[PDB]
Parts: structure tokens; sequence; C-alpha cells
């Protein structure tokens, strides 16, 4: 009568053997209700995933309640069953024909053990269920040595007349005490690809971010094993750790590593799915669900899409579920005791879109950021996935990798899995259409279908409110020396000389100010000093932050502010200011005056910043208002203008190496004389028809000739006249 | 106690003989529930169909599941039962009267088989069962040759007294071993019209799109038939594949064609049916019937309007149908499994409406895109059409059927269909009119009465986002020589020099602008080009994308940039930019702003489009953007002025070919050489009015007199002014 609808697993307490495979501890009424005999298998239906998992089974001792029960340990690592998911019951299946082989694997090992097998298979068939995708067992002792190791019987060749039984239990006999089939051990491979078991996902294959995965790793560890610490504090530990960031990052992949590596209890919820018409029904589910969760001493509670299930107040009162829920919530997610042990973790899309009353300083004053992979982060995501398929399949070397690295700029980790994908796909049906179905090893995969996969690919995330731009090297920038100095001077000052400005009291003029052509010296300098710097670097546009929207600019600019602050003392920088800064002679509407004045609230409004030092680059000199060009604020100015020779050797030294200098004949100096009138931007041009006129002529060129050179020269006139020059010469002695 | 309420097909395992045609594996509590003899007739609702396929039914083995059922491969194909229809149970209906003829008709092959048929009347009599409509068997083995062949058994001449059932099941009647009358084998007649049973669409139905028909076969046969390789590589394989493009170009019937091609199971919704009141009841039945399709490893999803059932998350939030149901369907089709054998078909009319989430590129990169069949599909699905009822029914010369689909031009295969609906039943009541109830056969189809329902079917809306201009070849376009070498130099550029663009690090420039008269030269250009580079054209006419509605050209804008994108690297044209350039003056709107803006990014913005060119036309060239138009973008500019000599008597050489040259007695060059001011639209103009003048003197004439020229020329000016070609020149001068 009881009739049960949702089982726990259970961790096994006491160690010991026991059973270890069978242990299967349900309460005997539910084994009556089910009409099966207890001295029989039993089954783990977890929703879906036909094989359900046939195991024997036995009775518990009147201690373990209904709601709860266990799956063994190794058989639970094996399958990949979290501590506490949705657990079903259903018939069991019928036995199994045979065992045919039962094969050591020697995970994470490498083999050659001789004298200390002591016979591993008469432990390995001496126990009940032995199921085939795998059994971990710990080594417990084993002769003068100690220490661990795995072993795998993937490897098989048995097979089952039901298709849909993937698990296909294999049945134990040997003869021993304390002849097999053609032995056991057989080569030390790991689980075979035939059969595409669920592969546990561990810490080696997450990465990329480290400096936040350490963070999460010891703010979900240092709770959850000493707590003692915690409670003789008094301050009690935070309850909740929030995620946010760009989709496709893959958040969801650390809480499901650091769940199927930890052996407390797990659970997990589809969102709204739980919410329904009625509202009674819902709460009492979720005071059970909440029961159930802090039964168990030791337990970590995940929650996704919580904007969803949180929708704000303000935002929009849609109406059926609103902020009661949300208030009930908090009142019970601000009491459950003062030291504790459960913890539970927040993941979201949008930060804004999830009301404020959530990520309170007493519950989430703790915050997480995952934003879009960087260079370095998609070094480590391209080189764990390689060795996660390994050479096998094919092989490819580090200058193709961080060739197709340096292509992706944007990219994330889902961007990266479609490239490989398609790739994959592109070279199969093209080996299908043109080799007639050859073998698929020899194919292998090569770069052009890497850049075919890049070509066709589009993803879907062109626009981000972040910009990672790609690093440079200073080989790339040829700039002056003297500006290379001041660079580098206002670059090492606030990161090494902040320990010494408290005795000083002077701290940084955090002002700077940057004007020139437009030509250069407004993106590249950018980019080598964030290169040289290694600090982390961000790149905004300026119609980027404006928006149709009225107030939607300034939640951009202060949300891009307050990640400034949040990614330690850096640098940040405005490509171009000459938008907003107009205010009076370009008019504009208020909004523009709004950010304005936010601006100058967040620079020098009765606040004061030691870490972040704000750079501004604007087009023309004369277009920002004088508010701006006060002293105490932007008072250094760099020319930054029109560079000297060095500079422009090293650009054209630089645009030229594709090209052969030696066979030319040039000296590469009256080029530089001729074009010392020009601009990075219309030097690139130049050269770009330079190369053109050569390759048109004959088709495919690997020589330049001079008299191309020349034809390029007339071709495009200088643009410049000297009233610019003039007009930034009156503007830098006023100053 | 159970009450079942439907059922499920599936296929006979094990093959061999067994019965194969009373299969009806039915557990005996459901026996009993019919209270009728299980040693007797059954029937199949198939929601509908009236007939309920009466056949016999036997008992399982309670091993085989109650809630599907099997029916047997024949009777499959005979009914045209999709495996996974709705099934419904029903009393036996009146035993069958008695068999006629059972002749053969062994359709697909010349018959005339006489050696090999070794008494083909016993294995069709020594069934139990055999239901009239036919009798599909496999060929198995037949002495030596191999080789396999069809038996259809359409004919008869039996008649039943209930008028319902259409089936009208008999009964075997033979003498032999290991009486009927009048022989079994006769004729070679195919399928009868009289009972007109359904037939199975083939890949021979569909025509015109072979590219992306086999392309979709690829796509759901290689994921499906061999995982193998897909599970050693483990990149996790997609499991959806989306169908997109205008309404009527005829998905369903491909979606029809690649469930019923196929023997595996497959899931068939009828779009928002499976909402209900209830909350829970909707995702319940999602997760039921995933799990259900999950369990079998042969299977197919299929889903229709997904824009109704997933709206736009942040377009309406109405309430209760909102983005819960994405999420839930999302975290299903996340982690079901490794392997998998089961693939999923979503096809919608409007893009657009799919969430911007669900089009990601994690596991739903791939894209299936189908548009207006060209002229060529047109005549292919024409043509296949009229061989559909063959030249018995009508009777058309190719060369009508070449000049319907050259009259054809944005036509969808739906329209083709009511054009032939219309022109099939204008003749049937022409010929009743006109022969008081005359036969049929005598009138046939004839090319009038094609044309009459081509005028008279009047489409509602020929407006599509992929224009299909006229094809236009070279000699009908007359221009300069210089732009002739200049369009032949951008077009051989990127082809044949992106190897060399991409060794020397120069890329394409990716600007073309053409400024010139409105005249001609302006669409002529993009025409000539549609045809003479042999890569897709796209045009965009500059008044079509505006329209009423705020942010739906924003909309289109972006579709038609991806969709250019992802077909293939090819030029794109914009028609005319003289509705949006003009925003700094006239207080243009916001809207305007933000399209500019959001092309400036899109097209040198932090990325690059080595593959596509970006050609664009103006008429004013002084009402472009200023932060348009820099050095190093967009730089190659074309005079492309006036039309010269040449080209205006290229243009009177190709009006007058209608009228006679010799008897009018003109040079074709003293006209050109006087009409020098006209470019060439107001040239096709002066042109037509100068007929127009020739022909109301007598009617239909063959040449132009010289007088109603002349006075065509002096009844319209010039309309040139010197200023407009002195600052058209000046502007040229600058660029
Ligand atoms: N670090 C990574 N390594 C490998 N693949 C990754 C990584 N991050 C993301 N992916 C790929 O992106 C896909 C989607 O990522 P995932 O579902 O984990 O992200 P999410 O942001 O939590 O999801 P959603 O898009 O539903 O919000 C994964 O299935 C995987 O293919
Ligand atoms: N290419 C074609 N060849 C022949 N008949 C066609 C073709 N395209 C459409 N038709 C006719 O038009 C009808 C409409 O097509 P159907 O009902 O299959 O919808 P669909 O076009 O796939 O759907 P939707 O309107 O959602 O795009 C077909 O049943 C058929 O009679």
């Amino acid at each position: 009568f009881k009739l049960p609808a949702e089982f726990i697993t259970r961790p096994h307490p006491s160690k010991d053997h026991g059973k270890e495979t069978c242990t299967a501890y349900i309460h005997p009424n539910v084994l009556s209700s089910l009409e099966i005999n207890p001295g029989s298998f039993c089954t783990v239906g977890k929703i879906g995933e036909n094989g359900i998992l046939v195991i024997a089974r036995a009775g518990d001792e009147e201690v373990h309640p209904v709601n709860v029960i266990t799956l063994s340990t190794t058989i639970r690592s094996v399958g990949n069953l979290i501590l506490g998911d949705r657990l079903e019951l259903k018939k069991a299946q019928v036995q199994p024909p045979y065992a045919t082989k039962v094969t050591v694997g020697s995970l994470q090992g490498y083999n050659i053990l001789e004298c200390m097998e002591e016979k591993v298979i008469q432990k390995l068939l001496d126990d009940s269920g032995v199921i085939m995708p795998g059994m971990i067992f710990q080594n417990l002792k084993t002769k003068a040595g100690d220490e661990s190791i795995d072993v795998v019987i993937t490897d098989a060749s048995d097979d089952s007349l039901p298709d849909v039984s993937q698990l296909d239990l294999n049945m134990d006999d040997m003869y021993g005490g304390l002849g097999s089939t053609h032995i056991t051990f057989s080569k030390e491979t790991q689980a075979n690809r035939k059969y595409n078991l669920p592969e546990p996902l561990s810490y080696a294959a997450v990465g990329g971010l480290d400096k936040e995965i350490e963070s999460l790793k010891s703010a979900i560890e240092i709770p959850l094993h000493q707590p003692t610490l915690f409670s003789s504090f008094g301050v009690s530990p935070p309850r909740g750790i929030l995620l946010h960031g760009p989709p496709g990052t893959g958040k969801t992949m650390l809480l499901r590593v650091v769940a199927n590596t930890s052996n407390a209890h797990v659970l997990t919820i589809n969102g709204p799915s739980i919410v329904s018409k009625y509202l009674g029904e819902t709460e009492a589910a979720l005071r059970d669900i909440f029961n159930e969760a802090r039964k168990y001493q030791p337990s970590i509670i995940f929650i996704d899409e919580i904007d969803s299930i949180a929708p704000n107040r303000a935002n929009d009162d849609s109406g059926e579920v609103e902020s009661r829920v949300v208030a009930t919530l908090l009142t019970l997610m601000d009491g459950m005791g003062a030291a504790g042990k459960v913890v539970v973790i927040a993941a979201t899309n949008r930060p804004n879109s999830v009301d404020p009353a959530l990520r309170r300083p007493g519950r989430f004053d703790q915050e997480v950021e995952i934003g879009i992979p960087d260079v370095d982060a998609r070094f480590d995501i391209l080189t764990k996935q390689f060795s996660r398929m390994s050479s096998d399949r094919h092989v490819l070397d580090s200058e193709a990798i961080k060739y197709i690295a340096s292509k992706t700029h944007g990219y994330v980790g889902a961007d990266l899995t479609a490239l490989c994908r398609e790739s994959v796909m592109k070279t199969i049906q093209r080996g299908l259409g043109t080799d007639a179905n050859i073998d698929k090893f020899s194919l292998k995969v090569t770069l052009k279908d890497v850049e075919s996969a890049m070509v066709d690919i589009r993803p879907s995330a062109m626009r981000e409110i972040f910009l990672e731009m790609p690093k440079v090297y200073w080989s790339d920038i040829g700039g002056q020396e003297e500006l290379k100095t001041k660079m580098k001077e206002m670059i090492q000052l606030p990161l090494e000389a902040s320990e010494t400005f408290a005795r000083l009291g002077i701290s940084a003029p955090k002002g700077v100010l940057l004007y020139g052509p437009p030509g250069c010296s407004k993106t590249l300098t950018a980019k080598a000093l964030a290169t040289e710097s290694g600090i982390n670097f961000l790149a905004v546009k300026g119609p980027e932050i404006f928006n149709k929207y009225v107030g939607e600019s300034e939640r951009a600019i202060r949300e891009i502010f307050r990640k400034a602050r949040s990614a330690a003392p850096s640098i940040i920088f405005f490509d171009e200011i000459d938008a907003l800064s107009p205010d009076r002679d370009g008019s504009s509407t208020s909004a523009a005056n709004h950010v304005l004045t936010s601006l100058l609230n967040e620079i020098d409004g009765v606040e004061e910043l030691k870490g972040v030092v704000i750079v501004a680059a604007t087009n023309r000199p004369d277009e920002i208002d004088a508010a701006l060009l006060r002293p105490g604020r932007l008072d250094r100015h760099i020319y930054v203008g029109p560079p000297d020779v060095n500079a422009r050797l090293e650009i054209l030294k630089k645009c030229t190496k594709k090209f052969n200098t030696e066979e030319s004949g040039v000296d590469l100096h009256e080029l530089a004389d001729r074009t010392e009138g020009y601009s990075g931007a219309e030097v690139v041009l130049l050269c770009q028809e330079a190369g053109l006129a050569a390759i048109m002529e004959d088709l495919d060129v690997a020589k330049v000739e001079l008299r191309h050179f020349e034809k390029a020269f007339k071709g495009i006139a200088r643009g410049i006249t000297p009233e610019m020059l003039s007009y930034y010469e009156e503007f830098a002695l006023r100053s």
C-alpha cells in the first residue's frame, strides 16, 4: 500500500567486503508489493537508458528507509550514477547465457605487475555480479608496496540476443580456493569504444580557467570537509555560489565533475518542471525535496536556470509564478543552521535578469565569472581534446593547432566542438564521395578539412558584449623608443609601485589621453601593451555601448566597469571616445550626457581608484568637452601621430616578410623616406595594391619588382594636408 | 482493468517464414478483454481509414510488450502503416464472401517470368489471411539468377455488400502440394485507380533538388546506419536535422518519404495537439514519448511546426506554453546516451520564430535549406508530374514543358500543383459545357488550358528573400570595354587568387562601389553577373527591404546576410542605397543608424570575409555615411557613367530585332549618334514608344518608320544636364 515512486542512491557504510556488488538494501514491503522473489535480480531504471543495470538483490535490516537505497559503489562508479539521482524499479531480466573472456584492463597503469597479481581473478569472480562494463576495486593490501590499482573488464566476446539490453550482465564461474577460458591477462586496454560506455568526466578533462577553477574547488571543498573551523569562526559559511557568463562556456561541466568525483549526495533539478499550475502542491513538493536534501548530513544541491525559476519582480509581473515563491525560498534558504553542511551553487545565463535580492552580500558575496575562453584557454581545450581521442585516429603538429587557435578570437568550447564535429563529418563525406568507402583510419584528419569547417561553420556567437582582441608580439608593431619607454613606464607604475604609493601618497595620475590620425596608433599599440604586460585586457567599441533603448547604455557601461574592477587591477581602454564626448557641438540625445556624467562620477566622483587606469583614444582633439579637459583627469597627453623612421622601417619589414627583400634589391630606406608622410592604414593598403599589381601580371609570383612599387606609390595620393598638423600642434601647446 | 487506448506497430523479427500475414502478437489479457475468439479475425484502427484492416490474430510469448504490435511488412506496405502510428482495437467484421480473381501484376518490371515461376500460386495461397489489395513477398531463392522481384495483386473483380469496408477481404482456395478459377496470372497492368489505394512515396517522386535531397538522405543515413565509426571517433554525433525554407516548397512530402523509405520506427506529431490545459501533462507526455523512442534503438523523431511549439523567449512571454518546454527538451536532448541510433527531424516555415537559443552550433549546427526552384528544377518537376500518369492521360511536347518552365520564375511546387489542378478542372468544365458530357479522353490536355490556368491562378504574394531574376547573358547587355575588363578582373581575382592571397596575406579589399545614373548599368549589370560568372547571385532591392514594421527590416537583413555567408562564397549585390544612406539629413530614425552601424561592424569589424565580396550600387554618392567610406575599405570605384556609342548601338540592335531593319533602311548608327544623351532605360522606353507609334497606324507592322521615330524622339526630353555629369566626374577624380 506504500506504493514507492522514487528512490535515492546511498553510500555503502562499514566498508569491509560484504556483497559490494549486489547490496540492494530495499525494505521487504517493496519487494512483496512488486511480487518478485527477494533472492533474485533487481533493476535500476534511473529514467531511460535501457539495460536497467540488472543486478542481484538482497534485503535490509529494517534500518534503511524506503525512500533511499543503495546499488554498490563500484556499480554506481562504472555506471556514472550520481549519489541521489531519481530512481525507479521494474521487473528483473532473465538469466544471461554465459561469460566468454573477462579480460583485465589495468586502468591508469602501465601493467606489467607480475608477482603483484597474486591471483586477481579469484577476487574478481569470487563476488556475485561483476558486470562487464567495468568494476572498480580498491587494492586493499597486496604484499609489500601498498598503493592502489584499478581494473577494466570491458573487453569481451559475448553476444546477447536482446539488443536493447546493452548492459548484458555476465555470470561468474571459476574453480579455486581462498581454469577460466583462455586465460584472463591479455593486454592493458582501457574501456572499449565498441559499446561506447558513458565516459566519467575527471579533473584533467576540464581546465583552461584554472584561476577560477581552483577558487571554485576550494570554495566547495573547504565547507564540505572542515565545518568545525567555520563554526568556531562564528561568521558562518556562505551557502551560495553564483556562476554566470556567455552561453556555451560549459558551466555545467564543473558541477558534473565535482558531483561525480565526490561521493556525497548529489541531486539536480530541471527548473520549471517541478512547477505546475497548482501552488500548494508545488510548495509541498519543494518542502519534500529540501527535507530529503538536508536529512542526510553531507549533501550538495544543484539548481539550473535560476533566472527562469526566479523572475525579477520589477522587470516583468507576468503572472502565474512570481516573487512570493522567491521570498519563501529566500526565507527557507536563510535558516538551514549556524554551521550547516549543504551548499547550493547557482548557474545562470545572464545576471541582470536574476532578482537582485538573490545575489545579496549575505548569501552570494562570492562571485564566479566564466567569460569567453582566451588564447591560452583555447590552447588548453585543443590539447585536452586531442589527448582525449589520442593520436591513433590522426596526428597533427602543434603548428597547425597554434595557427587554428590564433585564427579563433571569440570562439568558445561549444564552437570548438562544432568545428571538430563538422571537420569529422566533412572528412567522412569526402572520403565516401571520392575514395569509394576506403578505410577511415588512412584518411584521418588534415588541415584543409579544418579550414573548410572554419569557412562553413558560421557560429551564432558573432555578437559578444566582451571582445577579446587577439594578441600580437612587439615584432609586428613598429613604434618609437620614447613612446615604448612611456608606455612601459605607465604600465609598470600601478602594478609595481602601488606598494610604496601608500607611504608616498602620490598614487598614480590615472589619466591617459590618446589623440592622433586615424591611420594607426589606435589599436596596435593597445594590443602590444596588452601582450607585453600579460594582464587581462578587454576591448570595447564606441558605438557598441550605444543602444536604442534609453538607459541600456548606462547599464552596459556600469557592468563593464564592474567587470573591470572584478578582473583584478588591470588597464581599461576605449576604442573611440569621440561619440559620447560631443555634447554641445554635436547635440545628440540626453543619453550621451547621462553616460558622460556617470563616467565622470566613476572616475573622479568623491571616490578614488588605485588598481585600474583609464585610457581614452579620440580621433579629433577639439571634439572633447571642457569637462573632460580638466586638471586632475587625463592630464597626460601623447602625440602618437606621424611616427619617426624606425617605426616605419619596422612596419615595412613586417609587411615585407612574405615578399623577398634581397631579390628586390631595394635598401628599404628610400621607400621609408618617400613614405614618411603616410599613415599605417594607407601604407598597408599601398603594399596591398603593390602585391596585387605584382600578381595579376602573370598569375602566381614569388617576386615583386621595383616598377610595381613605383606605379603603386603614385596610384594613391597622400590624403594629408598640414591643416591637421597645425591643429594638433595648437592643441598640444595649449595643454 | 488497464483499459488500453492506443497501440504501436513493430516489424516482425527473426525473419524466417512463420505467418507473415496474421502475426498480431497480443497478450492474453487483451485477448480476453475483446470477448472474441483468439483464433479469429482482428482489426487495426489506425486512426481512420475505414475497413479497419480486418486481419486474423494470434498470441504472443509473454515477452512481446503489450503496447506494441506486429502486423507484417506486407500489410504495412499495403496500408502505408508508418512505424509508430496510433492503433485502435475493434471487434471483427463479417466473414469474407468469396475470392474471384487474385491476379499478379508484377510492377517495377517487364514481367515475362515463365521459367522461374515455379507455381507462385502455391506460395501465395498457402498463407493464411491474404488481403486482396496486394501481397508483397521477398524473392528469397528461385533457382539460379538471384535478384528480386515485386508482385502486386491490386486487380480483382470481387464486390462486397458493405460499402463501408474498402478492403473487402477474401480467402484462399487451391489444390496442390509442397482450386480457384480462370487461372491467376493475367495481363501486366499497373496499380488500378478504381480503388485508388494510397501509394508509398519514393525518391523519384521529388526532383530538381538532387543536391539537397541527397545531402539530407546522407545526413539521416550515415549517422543512423553506421554509428560505430562515430562512436569510435567519440565526437557526439548530431541527433537533429533542421529543414527551413519558404512555405509551400514541399518539405512535408520529404519528411513523409524519408519516414516511409525505411523500416525503422518513426514518431509523428500533430503540432500543438499534444498541448493540454494541465501544465504537467505536456511535459509528462514529452518525457514518455522520448523514453519510449529511446528504449527502442532504431527510431526517428519528427518535429512539426516548432515555431508554434517553441516561441521566441525574448519576444512573446505570453505564459503557460513558454520556454519551459524548450528547456526540458534541451535537457532530454543533452545526455540520453553516447552512441545512440536515433535522429530528430525538425521543420518550420519561419526560422525567425525559432528561439535564438534553439539555434546553436553546439549540437545543432548543421543546416538544410531549400529555396525556390529554378527553371531547371521546375522543368524537372513538371516532367516528373507528367510522367506520373504518363502519356495515356495527356500528351505534351517537351518544348511546351520547357516554355511553361521558362514562364514560371518565382512560382513554387505547390503553385505548380495548383496550376495542374486548375488546368484539369478547366478542361473538364470546358469539355462538359461544349459537348454535353462527352468522354474526357477526347479533349486531353492542351497548352491553351495550361496558359488559362496560369493566367487565372492569381498568386497571392510572390515575395521572397531569394529573388530570382530572369537569366540574362552577355549579348543582352551592352557596355563599355573598360567596364567589361574591370568586371572580368574583379570576378577572376577571388576564385583563382585565394591561395595567392593566403600565401601573401593581402586577402581582398572586398569592396566594390558603383555610382552613376539610375537608368542602366545598375540592374542590367547585376542581371549579367547572375549568369556570366556561373556563381550564385543575390540581389536585394532598397525599397523591398524597407517596411512599416520596426525591426523586421533588421531581421530580414540579418537573415539574408547569414544565408549568403552560409550558402557559398559568392558575390552579393545590393540594388539601391538611397533609401537608407541619407541619415545625416532629414532627422532619420534610429533604426537606420543601427542598420548602418551593424553593417559597418559586420563588414570589416574584428573579423574578415575572405570568401564573399561586398558590392554596392549607389545613385547619389554625397548621401553616403561619412564613417562608411575610408581608405583601405571599399576603395575600388567605377565611373560607369552614361553608355557610350557602342553600348547604345548594341541596345538599339537588340531592341530592333522585332522589326526589320532592311525595310526601314536605318543604319542603326545615325539614330544612336543623335540619341547620345539618353541612358539605357530611356533608350528602351523611346524604342517602345516608337514601336507603339508604328503599330497604331495599321495594327501589326514589320518595320518602324523614320517619321514615327523622330516624333517619339521630339516628344520626350533628354532629361540630362551637364552639371550632374560634371559632379560625377569631379567625384570620380577624388576617388
Ligand atoms: N571545456 C569544454 N571542453 C569541451 N567541450 C566543451 C567545453 N565547453 C563546452 N563544450 C561543448 O559545448 C557543449 C555545450 O556546453 P554545455 O552544455 O556544457 O554548456 P552550458 O552553458 O551549461 O549549456 P547551455 O548552452 O544549455 O546553457 C558541450 O556539449 C561540448 O560539446
Ligand atoms: N515540388 C513539388 N512537386 C509536386 N507537388 C508539390 C511540390 N511542392 C508542393 N506540391 C504540392 O503542394 C502541396 C503542399 O505541400 P505539403 O502539403 O507537403 O506542404 P509543405 O509545403 O511541405 O508545407 P509548408 O506549407 O509548412 O511549407 C503538396 O501536397 C503537393 O500537392
